[PDB]
RNA sequence: UGUAUAUA
């Protein structure tokens, strides 16, 4: 009845405080208008006891509020930085159903707010439950964000079980790299995990490099290997793409990998790619010229002109200068050479 | 002329 009154004439009730909600916290937190009063009060109130008064109502009904369209924000407000005195109780209120909450679209946002704010003992206490559903959680539309959040906010030694799940079986990393949600977990792992953890992960990627490099999601995983992997990792990749420059460049997704190699690679990595592009075939035309005729590889050669040194750019100009006549007669070849005209003068 | 990344 208290909520029914407050919805009708809200401005006629501008004195309402959180201590007045009392046993109405459930109806308020699950209401569109009610949950905001709670949130606005929690943010604007300077009284620690008013905010603590409803907290036992929050703990008592946490299991019902975490995956509510509106209640999930009320629970999140008590995970904020100025509420550390309440973290341990709130985690215990939800700890046993974390395996469920990881897959729910509202409750997962609460688990992320927890991992973002709480201290390491409680973080490990939440990953304790994610351990039970980790493989299925990595691929979930909701759960992958909880695994991503753990990788960013928890020290590498306490997310080792996530890495060992990537190395669960021989095909796990391929399975994850080609999954629209598991591939995001692999990238976060490449960004934040220790070299002893990322070296076996990058090891599995190399064995099925071609498939992953041309997958609509795995190509992002390969691009993250180039940037965050070792210098030898970039060598094995650049040597791989250099010897198969035409195949990698003329496919929709692996063409982005060659672009990533040019933006990240050192001078001699650029030299391997430029050398392979200008390597004259005895019975045909240089690879860079065929690449300019392709729907995808033409963006790769302009990337070369934008990224290589002047002497390597010099090598490219002496290679395709005899070929502009036959190049202009291919689809979009006029716009391609026009973007390249600043290099042909 | 060519690719992704969840809440009122
Ligand atoms: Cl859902």
């Amino acid at each position: 009845d208290l909520l029914t009154r407050y919805r009708a004439n809200p401005a006629m009730m501008k004195n309402l405080k959180l201590s007045d909600i009392r046993g109405a916290l459930l109806k308020f937190a699950k209401d569109q208008v009610g949950s905001r009063f709670i949130q606005q009060e929690l943010a604007s109130s300077k009284d620690r006891f008013e905010k603590d008064s409803i907290f036992d109502e929050v703990v008592s009904n946490a299991d019902e509020l975490v995956d509510d369209i509106f209640g999930n924000y009320v629970v999140q407000k008590f995970f904020e930085y100025g509420e550390e005195r309440h973290w341990a109780r709130l985690v215990d209120a939800i700890i046993d159903r974390v395996p469920e909450y990881a897959f729910q679209m509202y409750a997962c946002r609460v688990l992320q707010k927890a991992l973002e704010k709480i201290n390491e003992p409680l973080q490990i206490k939440i990953l304790s439950q994610i351990r039970h559903v980790i493989h299925r959680c990595m691929k979930d539309q909701n759960g992958n964000h909880v695994v991503q959040k753990a990788i960013e906010k928890v020290s590498p030694q306490y997310v080792q079980f996530i890495v060992d799940t990537l190395l669960e079986s021989s095909n796990t990393i391929y399975e994850m790299s080609v999954d629209p949600y598991g591939c995001r977990v692999v990238q976060r792992c490449l960004e934040h995990c220790s070299p002893s953890q990322t070296k076996p992960v990058i090891g599995q990627i190399h064995k099925r490099f071609d498939e992953i490099a041309n997958n609509q999601y795995g190509n992002y995983v390969v691009q993250h290997v180039i940037e965050h992997g070792s210098e030898e990792d970039r060598m094995v990749i650049v040597t791989r793409v250099s010897n198969n420059l035409f195949e990698f460049a003329t496919h929709k997704y692996s063409s982005n990998v060659i672009e990533k190699c040019l933006e990240q690679g050192a001078v001699y990595h650029k030299s391997m790619i430029v050398g392979a592009a200008c390597h004259h075939q005895e019975g045909s035309v240089p690879i860079v010229v065929q690449m300019m005729k392709d729907q995808y590889a033409n963006y790769v050669v302009q990337k070369m002109f934008d990224q290589v040194t002047s002497e390597q750019r010099r090598e490219l100009i002496l290679t395709v200068r005899p070929h502009i006549p036959v190049l202009r007669q291919f689809p979009h070849g006029k716009h391609i050479l026009a973007k390249l005209e600043k290099y042909f003068q």
